[PDB]
């Protein structure tokens, strides 16, 4: 066997960590100097699509392991993205009920997919408080919280760092967009506790697993040049990618870029947290940037 | 560890779906029938597809009939488009999707996105007057080349050298193959390569009704056989209907979490059939069946809300 799973669960992380040749500032070593590239984390060929299968997972894990959930339990979670299809995919299969509670005004789009995965969904008239509310009705009935809960955090210490360590033992800048920031917090730990001079790079346009001290910096970016980008990966290395790792990719050209004009070498690893599919209604890859800005 | 997207291409996951199999563990009473399946959307675009793109492009490059600046033109405006796209593009040839004026723009967009040129040819003449369009604009220079995926054996040949050998490392005890018929690649090169290996093994094709497609998948009788297609490969065909294609999809994700395209669908509602079948003979089994692409690109389609009347 080599990729025989007894559970589309066990299929998680390890994911591809390919070179982006044509993208990259200087791939090759040559007369100029040193090589500047960059290497693109591939976080979609997680089971539901996305780098928030590792956090959801650890999240149950962790409950199970602490005495909060037992086998008929409720997970509610206020959510209606990324964390609520992974949450809804790995509840399922563990043996959980998944509700997300989301605000009434919440797109048709995001709420079909949470339902097609199996989620049961509750509206708020604001979310979060509701779901605590709810989740205190009921003692089977339990909130994981992305944005507090440090399982978010270990599931990159204990996985996306160890991966990258393990296929880029050369790396000096890792960067991530900083949302709940576990990827950023999680995968940055491991990062420096390693490498001797790594760099942790957030890219963005006080949340409750922020650590003050494992940033080294922070790249805010705009909506147009994260479309611009986004379609710019997809043209020149194939890679169909959410408007997150747009961002993510502006600011690692940055970081590449700087390198090249202070003639040192770098090995940049940057997150593809999800692909472009959930994004094509509206218009970050067809047509005009402004449209796509409006999107 | 890959230095080209292309090289984090096929090895995919195969995983086993305990809650929809007709009985994962064996018992006192009956051997288990268990459902194994291949994720080929685990791969650079998403499908199966990028492995006969990539092998047909290569192929094409050992053959001497493509080279630097070359252009390629495919008759296609599905899954093969966008594998070619992708591969064409980081080979460094341009890529002309030859497809019919009615073609949807949803359809398009993928293809643009990925830096396809696109050629329209008339409505009525469908997918032949494409292919004739294709063969006529390749024919214009010795630098400009049409793969045709319906006869290219590079097709074939990706899944003999590539999901076949998989499976038999990951599924040794493997009785049946199931995987939709398209451009029959997929059974034709999987089912020789596993004929070849594994003693007794059934290969299952799922087709759709004469009349009631299914994207992806083609009806023999109904469409134009493809070059590729020796019928002696096939153990079984098994024609599904739509809503029972669009039902089982919705099944596989609410029961396994697979979130897969609608082909998926109708080789789910085969293989769910072969197994029943083996479960009520009393027979042991274990069904790998191909997961060819993801839900994403037909969730536009009404196929996973509302009733199956509308899907
Ligand atoms: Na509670």
């Amino acid at each position: 066997h080599m990729a025989r799973y007894d559970s589309l669960l066990q299929a998680l992380g390890n994911t591809p960590l390919v070179g982006l040749q044509r993208l990259s500032p200087r791939w090759d070593d040559g007369r100029d100097g040193p090589h500047v590239r960059l290497w693109a984390k591939l976080e979609d060929r997680n089971p539901t699509g996305s780098i928030k299968d590792r956090p959801a997972v650890r999240m149950i894990e962790q409950a199970e392991a602490d005495g909060l959930l037992r086998p008929g339990a409720t997970i509610l979670e206020p959510t209606s993205g990324n964390t609520g299809i992974s949450l809804a995919m790995a509840a399922r299969l563990k043996g959980y009920r998944l509700i997300c509670v989301m605000p009434e005004n919440t797109s048709v789009e995001r709420r079909q997919l949470l339902e097609l995965y199996g989620a049961q969904i509750i509206f708020s008239a604001t979310a979060v408080a509701t779901a605590k509310e709810l989740a205190a009705t009921n003692p089977s009935w339990v909130m994981l919280y992305q944005y507090g809960n440090p399982a978010n955090t270990d599931s990159h210490y204990c996985g996306t760092g160890p991966e990258l360590l393990a296929d880029l033992p050369e790396i000096t800048h890792f960067v991530a967009g900083l949302g709940t920031t576990g990827t950023l917090m999680g995968t940055g730990r491991f990062l420096r506790e390693h490498v001797a001079n790594v760099k942790i790079v957030a890219a963005e346009p006080v949340p409750e697993l922020y650590d003050p001290e494992i940033l080294t910096a922070r790249y805010s970016v705009g909506a147009v040049d994260a479309v611009r980008r986004t379609r710019e990966l997809v043209h020149t290395e194939g890679i169909f990618a959410g408007i997150s790792t747009g961002a993510v990719l502006h600011a690692a050209l940055g970081v590449g870029a700087g390198a090249l004009a202070a003639g040192e070498r770098a090995d940049i690893a940057l997150v593809v947290a999800d692909a472009g599919w959930k994004y094509l209604s509206t218009g970050a890859y067809a047509g005009s940037l402004d449209d796509a800005e409006t999107a």
